[PDB]
């Protein structure tokens, strides 16, 4: 039985650019383009997965639909609530944001709040782990990697009354120690910045993702997501 594959899209910023952002090439996706990408996925019959569904699918090697996708957003930026979330609701799409818990605990205005996450969880959104302070985990000792990955999970689990199962490593950096620790902390899924469609063979704690480029037309994105 052929191993299943799952496109895991990696978004970051989605908002209208500031005057200074237009002066230099960057990676911010225009909201209108995000709308058009989701519209095309919906028309093509894509099923939008939660983290729990990705784990089940990869573990049992079966997809809940012919076309599936895991929409992921890193860094728990406020534009996910102000811009991305309304557009996701418009298309009845589910998505995951990987949260830097320290910025939320410190009250950063640039980042998602607990109240916003509680609202979004009731309309399809999931909030997973992106460490407490967003260090390069690879350059941290085993004890520090444990703290960064554990204390943030405990925060999301308690404050959002959940069992966090997925982590995104900051900047996609990890070593053997990172993955051993993530497993011992009862993470089920881990996502990297290694480009490609994902499958169990990547390593469940080291899954590929598809980087969303700002020049990425909906037609070309969908072709990239095909196995
Ligand atoms: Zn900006
Ligand atoms: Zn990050
Ligand atoms: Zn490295
Ligand atoms: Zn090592």
């Amino acid at each position: 039985e052929t191993p299943v594959k799952i496109p895991i899209l990696m978004y970051h910023a989605i908002h209208v650019m500031s005057p200074e952002e237009t002066a230099n090439a960057n990676l911010i996706v225009n909201p209108d383009l995000f709308d058009q990408q989701l519209q095309k996925m919906k028309d093509e019959g894509y099923y939008f997965l939660s983290p729990e569904e990705v784990y089940r699918a990869l573990s049992n090697n079966e997809l809940p639909a012919k076309k599936v996708v895991w929409l992921t957003f890193d860094d728990s930026m406020i534009d996910f609530y102000n811009v991305a979330y309304p557009i996701l609701k418009k298309y009845d799409a589910k998505a995951t944001n990987n949260v830097i818990t320290g910025l939320t605990e410190m009250g950063s205005a640039a980042n998602l709040t607990l109240k916003q996450m509680k609202e979004m969880k009731q309309v399809g959104m999931s909030f997973q782990d992106h460490t407490v302070n967003h260090p390069d985990l690879e350059q941290a000792s085993p004890d520090v990697q444990t703290t960064e990955m554990k204390d943030s999970k405990d925060y999301l689990d308690k404050q959002l009354n959940q069992n966090t199962i997925a982590i995104a490593y900051p900047s996609g950096r990890y070593n053997d120690t990172t993955l051993q620790i993530a497993a011992r902390l009862n993470y089920k899924l881990g996502v990297t910045t290694n480009e490609g469609i994902a499958s169990a063979a990547n390593g469940l704690l080291s899954l590929n993702r598809i980087r969303i480029l700002p020049n990425m037309s909906p037609e070309n994105l969908l072709q990239t997501m095909e196995p």
